[PDB]
DNA sequence: CGGCAGTACTG
DNA sequence: CAGTAC
DNA sequence: GCCG
């Protein structure tokens, strides 16, 4: 279980010659849509990254959780020969599929369709492809959404959101989660969680907050924002700080009831692989873990989780600080 | 043999 | 719903 | 791809 161990085990990778090659195959399977095969590669890569020493034998590889017969044979190949033959036999469509699936709002199905239709470049997409509203925004910001910002800029973005929120309710709590809370030096976006400790004033704040951030010109595009019926949980969009030298940055906001704060904070801090491991563990124990609650198997019972530590405790896991969840 | 996390928008 | 995303 |  990745979630049972500190992610600092990957800081010293004794198998990088192997993992940098498996990573190429993992991405090739992912963009072609073979999600489960790609998942097995991703888990094997993490297992090899955390292992305490270089793997040197077939029996040694198979003994590692996440590494089976097939993955062992690839490891043996890279050790003996220095190369992996399959890397010379990846589908020729893969670079273009990767190019296309890096448009926000286009995944493997859209990328494969565009490839079948004869498109090979973003110029082809721009000039000939049918784009959803989201995809057109993704394409307009193609390079910007592939950039990571310095964490200092993420702080400024969080502060912009926080000041706008607290201006109409001074009791609102705002926390930047994701890679920022995990202590990374750069951030792909800013993930802001908003709640209110009184348990009720979080309701209806999206309309006021988004209007405020629009009034000051900070939000530039909206990707996901269901503003019609008042039940909105998330905003996914684009912002830009004022002044020269600024880039468009992705911004995600969630507003959660205080009763769900610990589970929402745990979810939104991640990492994604950490969450998936923790959720899979919870299931083996007759529980279910989401961004709303830790509950028993089904209508199940909601377990009491006032803090993140309580979730770890109820799953039998030692607590990990956010920086140690970077799987 | 079949799951592989659990959930929220979009159209 | 399938697709996509956090 | 891996796992129970
Ligand atoms: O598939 C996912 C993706 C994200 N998440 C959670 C964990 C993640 O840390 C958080 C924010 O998602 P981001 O896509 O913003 N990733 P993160 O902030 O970890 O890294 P970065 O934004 O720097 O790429 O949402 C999941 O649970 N499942
Ligand atoms: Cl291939
Ligand atoms: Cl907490
Ligand atoms: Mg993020
Ligand atoms: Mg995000
Ligand atoms: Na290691
Ligand atoms: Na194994
Ligand atoms: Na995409
Ligand atoms: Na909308
Ligand atoms: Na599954």
């Amino acid at each position: 279980w990745v979630c049972a161990q500190p992610s600092s085990q990957k800081a010293t990778n004794h198998n990088l010659h192997i993992t940098e090659k498996l990573e190429v195959l993992a991405k090739a399977y992912s963009v072609q849509g073979d999600k489960w095969r790609a998942l097995g590669y991703a888990k094997a890569i993490n297992a090899l990254k955390s292992f305490h020493k270089p793997v040197t034998s077939y029996q040694e590889a198979c003994s590692i959780p996440g590494i089976g017969k097939r993955m062992a044979e690839k490891i043996i190949e890279i050790l003996e020969s220095g190369h992996l033959r399959k890397l010379d036999h990846i589908s020729e469509s893969v670079p273009v599929l990767e190019l296309f699936s890096n448009i926000w709002g286009a995944g493997t199905k859209t990328a494969q369709m565009w490839y079948q239709q004869g498109f090979r470049s973003l110029e082809d997409i721009r000039s000939q492809a049918s784009l959803t509203t989201q995809q057109a925004i993704g394409l307009k910001h193609y390079s910007d959404f592939l950039e990571r910002m310095p964490r200092e800029e993420a702080t400024e973005i969080e502060q912009t959101v926080q000041k706008a929120a607290q201006a109409f309710n001074s009791g609102l709590l705002c926390v930047a989660c994701g890679s920022y809370r995990r202590g990374k030096a750069t951030c792909g976006d800013v993930d802001v969680l908003i709640t209110h400790p009184d348990g009720r004033s979080h309701r209806g704040i999206f309309s006021r907050l988004l209007d405020s951030l629009r009034q000051e010109g900070f939000l530039t595009d909206d990707l996901v924002s269901q503003e019609e019926n008042g039940q909105q949980q998330k905003y996914l969009g684009v912002c830009r700080l004022p002044g020269p030298g600024r880039r468009h940055r992705r911004l995600d906001i969630i507003v959660v009831p205080y009763s769900e704060f610990a589970c929402a904070l745990l979810y939104f801090t991640g990492s994604a692989h950490f969450n998936r491991s923790m959720r899979a563990l919870a299931k083996t124990k007759g529980m279910s873990l989401s961004e709303h609650a830790l509950s028993t198997a089904v209508p199940g019972r909601v377990l009491p989780t006032p803090t993140e530590k309580d979730v770890f405790r109820l799953l039998g896991l030692p607590y990990r600080e956010p920086a140690e969840r970077d799987w």
